[PDB]
């Protein structure tokens, strides 16, 4: 499997050198029995400075056989407050659209970073969430107070 050799060396790799404070695993098999290579299971650290920091945001990771000539399927799994979220948690983003910026090359790390990113920066040409994307133009300092509002949410839970 082509799919499963690159996702053992991403894993491989993301093991030896990745951001501090993301997560990237395989999720566990739902009979109980070892990993699922094909789903993992994320978290991105908001980004210092920026609005959503000092919340992690779990986020699930879906590859198909297909993969790398398929990008995974990018889902939040709680919904974040953000224009480019979808109601469904997954993430809208030209780099994991496979008809506009996915490169087989990319990696597990790049993905994460540009979410990551995403978070602090809406694309207003891409509106995935109705909320948001209307608070984001009727009154950003209420889009602010409510993204804040939701980083201390979730903040690791103690
Ligand atoms: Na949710």
């Amino acid at each position: 499997s082509i799919a499963k050799k690159r996702l053992a060396q991403e894993r491989a790799e993301w093991r030896k050198d990745h951001p501090a404070g993301f997560s990237a695993k395989y999720s566990p098999m739902s009979d109980g029995k070892g990993l699922d290579i094909m789903k993992w299971i994320c978290k991105i650290p908001g980004k210092k400075g920026g609005l959503w920091e000092g919340g992690e945001y779990p986020l699930t990771m879906e590859f198909t056989e297909d993969y790398p000539s398929k990008p995974p399927k990018c889902k939040f799994t709680t919904v974040l407050f953000h224009p480019n979220i979808y109601p469904s948690g997954t993430v809208c983003l030209s780099i994991l659209n496979e008809d506009e910026d996915w490169k087989p090359s990319i990696t597990i790390k790049q993905i994460l970073l540009g979410i990551q990113d995403l978070l602090d920066n809406p694309n207003p040409n891409s509106p995935a969430q109705a909320e948001p994307f209307l608070l984001y133009q009727q009154d950003r300092d209420s889009y602010e107070k409510k993204v804040k509002k939701q980083a201390i949410e979730f903040r690791p839970k103690d």
